[PDB]
């Protein structure tokens, strides 16, 4: 059934909520058991937001190698994504880590550093050019290169330096600045306009690895930007664009990551993203 048709009858029927809880009902329910371990505590923001063990991210190291993050790999668009929280005081170093081994070229942020009055997650990255930053249980360098600031969104190039191997690389940080602190946007349209900036980059495309995507809880904005994403690629490849059901796409991302998409807003949200996103190349 064309999404835009669905998308009217389910307004019109003010069943937003109901939807949401099917979707609820029918996600998969997989182990947690290496983001429960008790050593593990202070490396999780919330005790009800784990990654699965059959897809976490390993950091490669003996001593402990957890870190909340997820690999959501997309067989059909071939696209992968590495969805993860907002790093904490004590998993800066960590995050740095999983872009260094992973080989990923972006990292894309869709929260403010403090929203409604509280920390959201760490201030990860440097802010000026002449002040870089030394994470010494890694062994990483961060610099910032430069930062290009927009209305909606800024991109920051980066050099992150390995210094057990003295090799360095470009990392690009695309980060949407203007989510509201309660609900989503009126239009999905500067957020379909960042997703372009992203993919426009390269940071997308297999020569890299994955992106690595997060908000504070890295499910519901870091939900919408993934599920948004790879619908609109499918309705490129596929013969019939009408055949792309966004709850299925959304209940195959959920093998990979629990909560993905966290209100009907952000559903109703995703929805009407892509099927405006659908509208603009036509
Ligand atoms: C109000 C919508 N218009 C807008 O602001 O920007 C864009 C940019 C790109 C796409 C797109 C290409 S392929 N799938 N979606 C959609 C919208």
């Amino acid at each position: 059934m064309e999404m835009e048709k669905e998308f009217e009858q389910i307004d019109k029927s003010g069943s937003w909520a109901a939807i949401y809880q099917d979707i609820r009902h029918e996600a998969s329910d997989f182990p947690s058991r290496v983001a429960k371990l008790p050593k593990n505590k202070n490396r999780n923001r919330y005790r009800d937001v784990s990654p699965f063990d059959h897809s976490r991210i390993k950091l490669h190291q003996e001593d402990n190698d957890y870190i909340n993050a997820s690999l959501i790999k997309m067989e059909e668009a071939q696209r992968s994504y590495i969805l993860t929280q907002g790093p904490l005081p004590n998993t800066v170093g960590h995050f740095w880590e999983m872009v260094w081994e992973q080989k990923s070229r972006g990292v894309v942020m869709l929260n403010r550093v403090m929203e409604k009055g509280s920390l959201k997650c760490a201030q990860y990255w440097p802010q000026k050019e002449e002040k870089e930053m030394i994470f010494e249980d890694t062994n990483l360098k961060l610099t910032l290169i430069s930062e290009d600031i927009k209305s909606y969104y800024t991109v920051r190039q980066l050099e992150l330096e390995n210094l057990t191997t003295q090799e360095t690389r470009e990392i690009l940080h695309f980060h949407y600045t203007t989510w509201p602190d309660f609900g989503v946007p009126e239009s999905p349209a500067s957020f379909l306009n960042f997703l372009f900036k992203v993919r426009e980059s390269g940071s997308l495309s297999p020569e890299h690895g994955p992106v690595v995507v997060h908000c504070s809880a890295g499910i519901g904005r870091s939900g919408t930007f993934c599920l948004a994403d790879t619908c609109l690629l499918l309705m490129d490849k596929r013969k019939d664009p009408s055949s792309v059901d966004i709850k299925k796409v959304l209940l195959e991302m959920r093998k990979f990551r629990m909560g993905l998409i966290q209100t009907a807003d952000q559903l109703r949200f995703s929805y009407l993203a892509v099927i405006e996103g659908a509208k603009f190349i036509m």
